[PDB]
C-alpha cells in the first residue's frame, strides 16, 4: 500500500550509515554538491518569501514541507503551505534524485507556521499551529495556540482535525511545533514542541528552580561558579517575552485512522534540557535523538539521546558537537562559553553518521552557517564531538543563510553514503529565500585537495560583479544587516 | 486513458479567448504576476546553467522541457536534459496552478540540444538533436545533424527513436529543432526546424534568388529600390556560416504508436519566409500558426498563418506585430527599418488572442525584451499590428534575461482567461539562468491604476545594494555585456 | 495495424485440428519430413553453441527465439538473444514455409537466460530471466532473478521493461521463465515459471504437506504406499537444491503500450503439480493448457488442463501420454514407474492434435527423444494416452538431441494438417547444436509404406564413416557421454 | 526508392581499402572469425544439398542468392533457387551484421542452375540457364542453353523474362551464367558466362589458333616450347567436351524496366584468356576486373583487368597470385607449373584489398582451399603477388569445401575493413553441404601470435571423435574420396 523506495535504496535508508572504531571521525568528509532533480518548487511571485523547510526520512518514504509567505516575509503574514510525499529514485544512468509522488498546496483563509513533518506508516503527518495573531499578542494569550493535525496519504487526498489546545495545553500560553521532522515511535508519532508558560500554572512550578549548564570546550567560563547558575537561571526567561518561562515540549500522537487520537505532551525537566525552542527529532537504527536549536547560549549543535516509555519521553544527557556552532546576538554566538539569557540564533541540524561498536554515537554532518554573528557563509562537513572534517563551500565570499535540516542515507547496491541538506539562501528577485536541496557524498580522507577543487568555493553575484561595494567594510556592517531572522 | 484536465479547464483550452469587433486592442491588458505553484525544477548545480525552455498545450494535458548543461552555459557542452507532462487543475479555493504527473531525467551519454515538443494525444512528443559536434563544426559536416523523435506516455515510460537524417535531410549540413515546440494537426505533429543547406544542391537551389522583404509601420526605409533586394538577399547568406544558405522548415510526423512513423518534410520558399532561424507551431481554434523568431533583420514578432494538406504544409505571409520587438546586434535592433544580413535576436513567442468576426486574428500575447540591443528587462503586454498596451514590469532596473514562452487559456467555470509566460532570467548563484512560469490574467481596461498599481516595477538585487556602480554609465557597457547569447 | 498470414493458412491456425470418435488416435502419423524454407538463423561462431529455443504461434503472426552462448555452451555464460516476428506465406506453388518479417539481435550487457515469449496482439512479447550469477549461486542468494519484460512490435523496433522482482517473486530465491513459450490470453499473456522458494516462506509454508503421485499405465510400483508417499513428497526437495523446494509458477502480464504492467504471479497446489520445471503455456481452440518437463520421477509427458480466473490461473489432474517418455537419469528414466527425488530428462512438448466431441483432448503430436537414458534418437509421432503411431526418424542410428518443441497447423485452403518441431540437434563444426525447424504433415493411415519408405532413417556421419570405433560396445558408455544437459 | 544501408558504412562499400606504399602485402592477415547474424537460410531436409552460392555488394545493397537440390547433390536434378538482397545494419553496440531485406524462392519446375547474381540500381539482377537435359546431353544439344533473366524489386516481388538464346548464342552448343555474381556499370549489367562452341562456326573459327601460357613463379616448366604450346592450345579442348572448343564469354544486358532489353555477348581472345570457365565480375571502385576459375592448367587465382567500351568489353593481362591456389586433379593441381589439357578446379575467388597509389592492384583477400589434390582445408588469407599473409583455418584437421566467394568492405564510422567469406562445408547430417557467411576483420602486423590463438585451428567431428580411424592414411585416400565436385 505504501509506495516504498527503489530496489538500490532499500536497507541503507534510516539506519547507522558509518560504523568504524579504528578510522577518525574527521576522515570523513562531504565531496562537491551532485546534480541531481529539484522536487522544491521555486517562488514565482517576486513578492513574498518561502521558508522554514521541514523533513523526516521514513523507511519507505518520504515527507517535506514548507511555508509560503504571500507579501513581506514577516512571520505573522497571511501564509500557505506546501506539503509534498515521495520516493527515492534511481534513473536509467543510476543517478541519485527525489521524486515526489505526491503533493498539496493549502490556499485557504487560516494560517499555519512553524508546521513540522514526520513520516509514518500512514502517510505524511505534519503539526501546525494556527495562527489568527502574532507572537506579542499570543504570549498575551492565555488560550493556547489553536492546534491542528493532518495527514497526506499515498492517495493524495488531505484530512485535517483541530486537537483540543484548552484541554492538552492549558498550562500553555503560546504553543508550537519545533519546526523539524519528526520521527515514527512505536506506533505513535512523536514530534518536539515549544511555548511559554502561564504564570503559577502545574507545569510552570514544577520546571520552578530547575536548569542546567553545558560547557563548550578547554576554555572555560571566567565568571564565579554562583554567577553561573544565574545566569542559566533567567535564560528560560528572556525579557523578548517579559519573564515568560519558555519550555521545550515533545508531543506524542497515536497514528491511526483517527486523525489526532490520544495526544500525548511529554516535557523534559529543566535539569536536562535548556530554554524551550524549536528543533528536530531523530530515530537511527534502534537510537532516538532530539536535535534543539541553539536559541539559548549554547552555540555547539545538540542531540539528546531520548527514549520512549508508555506514551512518554525520556531526554539524557545531550550529544554535543564543539565544531558545529551557529550565529546569534553578542551574548550568545559561535565563540559564547558563558550561559545568559538571550533570543537569537537559527536553526540547523545534525543528522547521525558515524558510530561505534557499542552502538553509541561519535560525530555526524552538517550544513552550518559558518560565522560568529550574522547568520552568514553556509558550510558543509562531517562533525565528531571536538572539531569538523574538511568543508565544502555553498559560495565563495558570503551568501545570505537561514534554516539548515540535514539528512544522510544509503545506497546498498552501489555502497555509497549520500547527504541531503535542504536548505535556505537569498534568491534575489522572487522574494529574497528560496530552499534548495543540496546533495553530496561522504568520502574517506585517505589517498593522495587533490589540486583540483570545485568544492573550494562557488560564485555569488549579490555581493560583487560591478562596483566593488567599499571596502572600509560597512559593508561588513550592511552585511550583517542582510540578515534576517526572527 | 489520458488525464484530461479539471472539470474547470475543459472547454478554454487552447481556443480562441477573447473575440469582439466592437473592443479595441489595446484596451485589454496583463494583471501583476499572481502566485501559484512552481511546476519548473530549479538548478541544484551550482556550475552549469539551465537553458531552451519549450511548452506546449494540448486540448487535454501539457508538455514542457528544459535542457540542463553540467559544466558552464556553452552551447556545444555536454548537457542533461529534461522533460515532463502535466495537466491544469483547480485547488479547493479555484486557484489556477499546473502540476507535472510524471516527469523524466535524461542522464544518458547522448548530448541533445534545441529541442521542440507537443503535447499529443498518445503523450508527450519531443524533436531533439543529438550532436556530436559544436557549431561551426557541423556546417562543416555536410553530414545532417543526428536526431531523435521521443514520447513520454501516461504510463510514465519514456520511449525514443532515431530518425533517418541521411535520406530526409540529405541536402542539409546542419539540421536543429525550433526549440519551442509545434503543435498536434491532423493525426501527425509538426515541429519548427532551422539549419543550413548544401550549396547548389535541391534545395539549395530551389530558394536560390528567392527572397522577400517586409517593411516596419509607417517608417519606410530611405534606401535604393535596388539595393534593398540586393541586401534582403544576402540576408539568407550571413557571414557567420560562409555563403551557405540558413533556411527555415517544419517537420511533419505522423503520431503513431511507432515513434517517427513516415517523416515528412516541409520547405517554404524564401519568398515567404526570411533567414531560419527558431520559432513555433501553435493552433488557436480553427487558426494554425508558426512562429519564427526575428534572427534576421526584421524585430517585430512574426506569426505566419499556417495550412495543412499531403503532410506538408504552406505559409502565407506573416502577421506583423510591431509592437513586439526584441533586442539584437546594432545592425538588426529593435528599431531596425531596412534589410541587414545578420545573426541575433531571442525567442520571444506571441500567442493569438483576440480574433474578429471573420476569424482572422486581431491581437496576441506575449513576455517581450525591452530593449534596443542586448537582452534584458523582460515584459508582458498585448500586441495589435502597431503599439502595445499598459504592461506588467517583472523586475525594476533591468536584469538580464533570455528566451520566454507565453500562453492563454481560458477557465470556463469561473470564464476567466489566464496566461502563462515562461522566462529565462539570470540566476547569479546557481548558474547565471533559471526558467520561471510567470502567471498573468486577461482583464478589461474600462474603469478607473487605483492609486496602488503594484505591477508596476519589481524589485531585482543583481544590480545594486551595496554600491550602485559607478554613474559613469560604463555601467550600461557592462550590463550590455552581462547578456550572453548566440 | 497487424501483417497477419496468408489467406490460405487463416482459419487453421490456433485450432482444433482432428476430431474423429470413430478413427484411432494412432491412425494418425508424421509423414516424412517436409522441404522447406528455414527461418531459423545457424551459426557463424565455431565456438560457442545456440540452445533453448521458444515458440507461440498467434492466429496472426508467430514469435519464436533462441538463446546464443558467445564461447562454450555451458549455461551461466555469456548469451545474446535472437527474437523474431514472422508469419506463414504460401510460394507460387502452395508449398508452405514460415517468413520473418522483422528481428532485433540483442548483444548487449544483459544476460538473457530461459526466454520464454508469446504471440500477443501487440506483437511477440517474451519473458526472460538476466543472470549476474550461476544457477548455483543464485539459489544461494536470497534476492530472486532479476527478470524482464520485452515485446519486438510490427514496427520492427524493441522495447524492454525490467519487472519488479523484490516484490513479486518475493518468496524465491532464484526464478525462471519455462522456456518454451507461453500464450495470449483474456487481454494479458501468460508464462510458465519455475524456481526456488524461500524455506518457512508464505508460498513455503503454503505447500507443505502438498504433493501428488502419478502412476505409470498397466505398471504399478511395488514399494508399498508409505513409501511411495515419502519419496513423492522428497520429489518436491532434490538435494541438487539443498532442500529449498523447488515450484512450477505461471506468470500473467495485461499485455499493454506499457510493458511488465500489473503481473500477477498464480502457484497452483502441488496436491496437483509435480516437482517445478520448464513448460508452455498453450491455447488450443477454447481449450488452455500447461506443458510441464519431466524434470523428476515422472516420465511419461503432461499436459494441464488450465482454466483461467481472475488473473490467476488453475490447474487439473494432468492428460497424460505412456508412450510419449523421455530419457531420464537412473532413478527416472523412461521406464520409471515409481516416484523419486531426482531432477533429469529434456524438454520435449506435444501439442493438442486430435480431440474427442466433447472438445477433450483425445491425442497429440511432438518429437520425442526415444531412448531410455540420454539424450539421444529424436523421433517426431502421434501420440494417445497409450502408445505412439507410426513414427519418423531424424536419423538412422542415434543422434545427439535436446529440446523439441512442436505446433500443428491446418491449411484450409487444401484441408491439409501440418506440424512443427524446432529440434536441437548437435552440429559438429560449429558448436555441437543446431536448432532446426523440421516439417512434417499428418495423414491417415488408411492406404498402402508402399515398399518406398523414406522417412524410416536418415544418414549420419558424426557417428560412423571413417572406422566405425570399437564394437565392444564401451561405444554406448562414450555415446551416453556425448549427450550434455542441466 | 532503394533501401540504402546504415549511415555507418556510407563510404566504405565497393572501394580500395587499404593503400599503403609502405606496408608489406603480407603483414595484413585475416582476424579470427567473428560472432554475427548469419542471414543465409539453413537446410530443413536431409536428403538434398544446398550450393553454389553467388553474391556481389552496391553501395546500395547486396544481393545474394544459392541453389537447393531437393534429393541427391548431383547436379543436373531438379533444384529450388533461393535468392534475397539486403542491407548492412549495425546493432545497438554497432556489431557488423548482414540482414535480408527482400526474398523470394522459386519453387517452379524450370530449373536454374550455375546462378549469376548482380546488385544494380533497379534491385537484384540475376542470370540463370534453365536446364532441361545434364551437362552431357547439353553439349550434344545442337541448340544453345536456355537463360532467364530475374529481378527481386524492393517492392518485394519479382519478374522473369526469358533472353533469345538462339539468336543471341548462335555459335555455341551450350551456355551457362558464371556462378559468382557480376556487377553493374554504366546503365547495363555484366555477367561471367563460359560454354562450348559450335565447331567451325563465327566464334569458334575465330579462338582458333590462338592461346595464352601463363607461367607460375620462380619455378618455370622444363618442358621445350613446341611440347608447351601444343598444351596450350589443347588447353581450350579438354575431353570432357569432345574437342568442342571451351570458351570463357560475357554477358552484357541493359538494366531497366524492362527485362532482357539489348543483351550483349563479349568474348575475349584466347590469345589472353585461359579455357572458359565459371568466374566473377568485380568493380571496386574506379577499376574493374574478372575472375576466371582455375579450371585449367593455371593454379594460381587470376583477376583479369577489365575496360568497357562499347557495350562490348575488354581483358588485359592478368593478375597473378601464386600463394592463393587451388586443388584439382592430378596434371593440374596447386602444384601444376605447366600447361594441360584437363578440367578441375573450384571456385574460391581473391577480393581486390590492397592496392599502390597508381591504383594498380597489388594484394587481394580470399578463404582457399588449401591442398594440392582434393577440396579440403578452408583457409582464409590476405595474398600479393607471390605469398600469403597468416591464415585464418575454418577448422582444424581437414574438413570437405567447396566454392568460396569473398567481398571486402570498410565500416567508416569506426574505420575498421572487414571481409565476408561466402564458402561451401560439409555438413553430415541435413544434406553433405551447408553454405556459411563467415565473417572477418583485417588487421596491422604490427605488434606481437600474441600466445594466445584462437584463430590458430577450429573443431570438427567428422573424421575424429571415436575410434581415430586406422592410422595407415588410407584415410587421406578415403577423404580425397570425400571430396565431391563436377
Ligand atoms: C562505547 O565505546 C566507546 C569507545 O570506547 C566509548 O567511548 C569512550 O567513552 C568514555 C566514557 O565517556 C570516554 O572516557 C572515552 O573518551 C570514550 N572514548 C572514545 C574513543 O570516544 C563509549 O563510552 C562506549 N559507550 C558506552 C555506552 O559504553
Ligand atoms: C476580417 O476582418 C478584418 C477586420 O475588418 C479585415 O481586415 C481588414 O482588411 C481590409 C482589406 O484588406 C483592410 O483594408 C483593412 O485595413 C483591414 N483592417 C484591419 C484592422 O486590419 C480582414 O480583411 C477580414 N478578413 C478577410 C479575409 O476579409
Ligand atoms: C468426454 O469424452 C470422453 C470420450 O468419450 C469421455 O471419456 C470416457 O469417460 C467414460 C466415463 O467415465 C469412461 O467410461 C470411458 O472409458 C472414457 N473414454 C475414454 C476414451 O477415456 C469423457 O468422460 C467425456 N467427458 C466427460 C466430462 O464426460
Ligand atoms: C476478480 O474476479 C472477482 C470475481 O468476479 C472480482 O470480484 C474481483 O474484483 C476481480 N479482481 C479484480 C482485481 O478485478
Amino acid at each position: 500500500g505504501a509506495p516504498i523506495h527503489d530496489p538500490d535504496y532499500i536497507g541503507g535508508i534510516g539506519k547507522e550509515l558509518i560504523v568504524d572504531d579504528a578510522s577518525d571521525v574527521t576522515s570523513f568528509y562531504p565531496s562537491a554538491f551532485q546534480e541531481h532533480l529539484n522536487f522544491i518548487p521555486a517562488p514565482t511571485t517576486g513578492s513574498g518569501c518561502t521558508r522554514i523547510p521541514s523533513f523526516d526520512m521514513s523507511a519507505t518514504h518520504y515527507c517535506y514541507t514548507h511555508n509560503v509567505i504571500l507579501s513581506g516575509c514577516r512571520d505573522h503574514s497571511h501564509s500557505h503551505q506546501y506539503l509534498a510525499l515521495g520516493v527515492l529514485r534511481t534513473s536509467a544512468t543510476g543517478r541519485v534524485f527525489f521524486s515526489t509522488l505526491h503533493s498539496i498546496n493549502l490556499d485557504d483563509t487560516q494560517n499555519r507556521k512553524s508546521c513540522s513533518v514526520s513520516a509514518t506508516p500512514l502517510g505524511c503527518d505534519m503539526l501546525c499551529s494556527k495562527v489568527t495573531e502574532t507572537e506579542e499578542e499570543d504570549y498575551n494569550s492565555a488560550v493556547p495556540t489553536s492546534m491542528v493535525h493532518g495527514r497526506l496519504g499515498f492517495d493524495g487526498q488531505y484530512h485535517e482535525k483541530d486537537l483540543d489546545v484548552t484541554t492538552l495545553f492549558e498550562d500553555w500560553v503560546a504553543n508550537y511545533p519545533g519546526v523539524g521532522g519528526g520521527s515514527f515511535i512505536d506506533n505513535r508519532v512523536w514530534f518536539p514542541v515549544y511555548g511559554g508558560l502561564k504564570p503559577n500554572s502545574p507545569s510552570d512550578t514544577a520546571q520552578e528552580g530547575k536548569y542546567v549548564i553545558y560547557k563548550r570546550y578547554n576554555d572555560t567560563c571566567p565568571d564565579e561558579q554562583d554567577y553561573q547558575i544565574r545566569m542559566a537561571k533567567s535564560s528560560y526567561k528572556p525579557g523578548r517575552f517579559g519573564g515568560k518561562r519558555v519550555q521545550q515540549a515533545i508531543l506524542s500522537i497515536k497514528v491511526s485512522t483517527s486523525l489526532g487520537e490520544d495526544p500525548v505532551l511529554t516535557v523534559p525537566p529543566n535539569t536536562v534540557t535548556l530554554m524551550g525552542a524549536e528543533g528536530r527529532v531523530l530515530t537511527v537504527g534502534t537510537s532516538h535523538f532530539l536535535y534543539q536549536r541553539g536559541s539559548s547560549y549554547f552555540s555547539p549543535a545538540l542531540l539528546y539521546p531520548m527514549t520512549v516509555s508508555n506514551k512518554t519521553a525520556t531526554l539524557h544527557s545531550p550529544y554535543t558537537f564543539d565544531a558545529f556552532t551557529r550565529p546569534g546576538s553578542v551574548p550568545c554566538q559561535a565563540s559564547a562559553r558563558c550561559p545568559n539569557s538571550c533570543v537569537t540564533g537559527v536553526y540547523t541540524d545534525p543528522y547521525p553518521l558515524v558510530f561505534y561498536r557499542n552502538h553509541t554515537l561519535r560525530g555526524v554532518f552538517g550544513t552550518m552557517l559558518d560565522d560568529k554573528q550574522a547568520r552568514l557563509n553556509p558550510v558543509s562537513a562531517v562533525f565528531d564531538s571536538i572539531s569538523r572534517s574538511r568543508i565544502t563551500r555553498v559560495s565563495s565570499s558570503s551568501t545570505k543563510a537561514a534554516y539548515t535540516t540535514s539528512t544522510c542515507f544509503k545506497v546498498v547496491k552501489t555502497n555509497k553514503t549520500y547527504c541531503l541538506s535542504i536548505a535556505e539562501i537569498s534568491n534575489t528577485l522572487f522574494g529574497e529565500f528560496r530552499i534548495v536541496p543540496l546533495l553530496v557524498e561522504i568520502l574517506k580522507d585517505d589517498g593522495v585537495r587533490l589540486s583540483q577543487l570545485r568544492e573550494g568555493w562557488k560564485d555569488d553575484i549579490v555581493s560583487p560583479i560591478f562596483c566593488d561595494a567599499k571596502n572600509q567594510t560597512e559593508y561588513r556592517r550592511e552585511l550583517e544587516s542582510y540578515a534576517a531572522s526572527w
